């Protein structure tokens, strides 16, 4: 399995957003006789150095490792030196954008979707001891209106304050347990169709209102279930966290409840 991509397959579309290294476009990886492919290219601004060739490249080496249908896949590298990163395309865009704009349009039960494909691709990460660091709406990735994907993983196992676990905050521990409390965060995010959490809230005050016993309040019509669940998420302890498993396995009755 040979990642190394021609570029003349590589139709470069117009800019899509931005990373640490540089612009994301959009474009078309083509092949013979195959259908074209949409694709996300990632573009490297200082990709004739060798350190900063690394750090880029290692989300590549990153996402090598990982098959998941709800984690975007990559595709392939062009070493040559425009360097580029080409993924999966996720043609409806980051999810706040997208739950922002199709509020009238989604119905609760898309929303404890998302959040159970979500939860599938953090038990995964989990059975290989991978710690995203990063789980938050933002960077979560809509692929159609029925399937979410978990992106950007510049953040990694083997500052985002309003997310983080109290011990992740306080002592820089970083865990499948501080995960399960992002992924709390991130549910409460989907829920709110996109609003962030502890807005007009200072970065720094964050962590005193949680060791105060503060936390984000129950979306209106959330079921109380799920809130049930995601207060779980937010233990002050991390041993009393439920797992991704655990959560998964919520997270699919709730939705089946929910749709009925």
């Amino acid at each position: 399995r040979d990642y190394e991509i021609q570029r003349e397959r590589i139709e470069l579309g117009r800019c899509i957003g931005e990373g640490q290294f540089g612009d994301v476009h959009q474009g078309i990886y083509m092949s013979p006789e195959n259908p074209a492919m949409a694709v996300a290219i990632k573009t490297c601004k200082n990709c004739t150095s060798d350190s900063v060739r690394e750090k880029f490249l290692q989300e590549a080496l990153t996402m090598r490792q990982f098959d998941h249908p709800h984690i975007v896949k990559l595709i392939g590298v062009i070493t040559e030196n425009p360097v580029w990163i080409i993924m999966e395309l996720c043609t409806l865009g980051e999810l706040r954008s997208f739950l922002q704009v199709r509020k009238f349009s989604l119905d609760l039960a898309s929303l404890i979707l998302y959040a159970y494909q979500l939860s599938t691709a953090l038990a995964y990460l989990e059975s290989k001891r991978f710690v995203h660091r990063d789980i938050a709406a933002r960077n979560v990735l809509v692929s159609a209106t029925d399937c979410v994907k978990l992106g950007d993983f510049g953040l990694s196992r083997y500052l985002p304050i309003k997310w983080m676990a109290p011990e992740s905050i306080n002592f820089r521990r970083f865990t499948s347990a501080s995960d399960v409390w992002m992924f709390g965060v991130c549910m409460w995010e989907i829920l709110m169709h996109g609003v962030k959490p502890f807005q007009g809230v200072k970065n720094n005050d964050v962590i005193g209102r949680i060791e105060n016993g503060e936390r984000l309040p129950m979306p209106p019509n959330c079921p109380p279930t799920l809130y049930s669940l995601m207060t779980k998420c937010w233990a002050y302890d991390p041993s009393r966290r439920p797992r991704f498993t655990e959560l998964k396995a919520q997270l699919s009755t709730i939705l089946e409840e929910e749709k009925l």
